[PDB]
């Protein structure tokens, strides 16, 4: 019985993909030696198993290399030698993902998982298929486009506080589409804490915080006005600032135009990427609780800004209802639940 080698590899081939080691395995017989170079001879890492059948490389190929397979074999039978010569994946270009929330954070139990790749993909199908999301306990959810670079991943329903949430992108050596390869792996994981969900109601100009179902703080509110009104709907919590100067610009709107503005605000918390906050709001104490004066955001006393400030975190829940102003976009960045759910389920993959 003369021994077999088997390569995870084919000599000659070209286009090899990094994501996965390369492996030879002997089969009546055992590995006397293994060797892999690229060309510059750099010998690449690897591991015999204790029982001699089973080599593996021990770190990530590169791409754009051509890598040579040594590997004899010795039984009883007699010996056996190969030599495999194969070239690994060429990217045209690379991406790089970036996961929100950050790894070990606890966050509300709105936060959807964000895979966001500084490049568009053009098979958002490969992106997904590399992406595992693990939850505990194990929940269905699924997969959503916001534009071409940022994906969501979240569940029907908010999730329950005390959720294990675990989040493998596995990009490294997969073709995104026209000739775009992934520039590394990622890994986070994050755990959903405490239920807080803040309810701004026009018709009572009040915002009132909800944790964990019970009352904690009401909030007199002035919100946009009807020219400039606070969209409905469901908002996400994003990032909070001590102070930060609100600059129409930022949107497009020149500071000196009829809805324009530039004004510093202290205890500032983002609930929309199109630039909504909760912040404090010395000139309009008089309108709080009475009527709307705002472009958009939702004003509130210094004390209670903080407050809000202190108490809220990324992911909690405010909900806008019954304003003159229509729904906030699902796709504006932190308007994911906006999105009917069976829309959502079916994806946007294309
Ligand atoms: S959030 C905010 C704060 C202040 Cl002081 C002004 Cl003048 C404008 C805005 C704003 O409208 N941002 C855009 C969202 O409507």
């Amino acid at each position: 019985l003369v021994p077999k080698l088997t390569a995870s590899v084919t000599d000659g081939a070209v286009g090899v993909t990094v994501d996965a080691p390369v492996s030879v395995t002997a089969a009546d017989g055992v590995l006397a030696a293994v060797t892999m170079v690229n060309d510059n001879g750099r010998p690449v890492a690897g591991r015999l198993s204790p029982d001699g059948l089973r080599w593996s490389t021990t770190e990530q190929l590169g791409y754009n290399r051509r890598y040579t397979l040594n590997a004899t074999a010795l039984g009883l039978g007699g010996a056996a030698t190969r030599q495999l010569t194969f070239q690994t994946s060429s990217p045209a270009h690379l991406t790089m993902p970036y996961v929100m929330p950050g790894d070990g954070e606890v966050v509300g139990v709105g936060e959807p998982v964000a895979i966001r790749f500084d490049e568009n993909i053009a098979d958002r199908g490969a992106a997904e298929k590399a992406i595992k999301i693990t939850t505990n306990p194990p929940v269905e959810g699924a997969f959503y486009w916001l534009n071409n670079r940022e994906v969501r991943w979240r569940p029907e329903h908010f999730w329950k506080p005390g959720t294990a949430v675990d989040v493998a992108v596995n990009t490294y050596g997969v073709d995104l589409g026209e000739g775009m390869f992934g520039e590394d792996n990622v890994q986070t994981h994050f755990t959903i804490g405490d239920e807080v969900i803040a309810t701004a109601d026009d018709n009572t100009k009040i915002l009132t915080v909800r944790v964990n179902g019970e009352v904690v703080k009401s909030m007199p509110t002035s919100m946009g006005k009807d020219s400039t009104p606070t969209a409905n709907g469901i908002y996400i919590v994003g990032s909070r600032y001590k102070h930060i100067i609100m600059d129409s610009s930022t949107y497009g709107v020149p500071v000196n135009s009829p809805n324009g503005y530039r004004t510093d605000v202290d205890w500032a918390t983002q609930i929309s990427y199109s630039g909504v906050f909760v912040h404090s709001a010395p000139w309009s104490v008089g309108a709080q609780g009475h009527t709307n004066t705002s472009h958009g955001c939702l004003n509130v006393s210094p004390s209670n800004a903080q407050w809000f400030y202190d108490h809220v975190k990324r992911g909690d829940i405010v909900e806008v209802v019954n304003t003159v102003g229509g729904t906030l976009p699902g796709i504006d960045g932190l308007g994911d639940w906006n999105i009917p759910w069976d829309q959502w389920r079916a994806g946007n993959a294309k």
